[PDB]
């Protein structure tokens, strides 16, 4: 069908922290992640029309992807570490449910998150 908008990464009227997790989770998690061999198809979201897959948003009801979480990450747009943590999983998962076990693109994402989750290991 058409793509959905993207998800929202900008609201001005939620309140702002800093945390160190927050730091960590854009300065060392995103960035580890952005420059990863393997991080290209999760650099932004899934232009379904443009890959010619109509059933996309027809599977996927909560997409979610990288360039969102820098967004979100870069505009404040977390409160807490753990709504970061869940746009990660959530764009991980997107991938295993879309997808099929052993499809490149799904061990792609399996890298990525094992990736992840040795950073999340060290939040701060
Ligand atoms: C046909 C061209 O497809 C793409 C082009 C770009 C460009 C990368 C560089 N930037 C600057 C522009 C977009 C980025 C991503 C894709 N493709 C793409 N994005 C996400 C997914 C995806 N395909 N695919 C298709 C596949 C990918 C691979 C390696 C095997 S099968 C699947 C299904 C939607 C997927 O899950 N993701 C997240």
């Amino acid at each position: 069908s058409m793509n959905p908008p993207p998800p929202e990464t900008s609201n001005p009227n939620k309140p702002k922290r800093q945390t160190n997790q927050l730091q960590y989770l854009l300065r060392v998690v995103l960035k580890t992640l952005w420059k990863h061999q393997f991080a290209w198809p999760f650099q932004q979201p899934v232009d379904a029309v443009k890959l010619n897959l109509p059933d996309y948003y027809k599977i996927i009801k909560t997409p979610m992807d990288m360039g969102t979480i820098k967004k979100r990450l870069e505009n404040n747009y977390y409160w807490n570490a753990q709504e970061c943590i869940q746009d990660f999983n959530t764009m991980f998962t997107n991938c295993y449910i879309y997808n099929k076990p052993g499809d490149d693109i799904v061990l792609m994402a399996e890298a990525l998150e094992k990736l992840f989750l040795q950073k999340i290991n060290e939040l701060p």
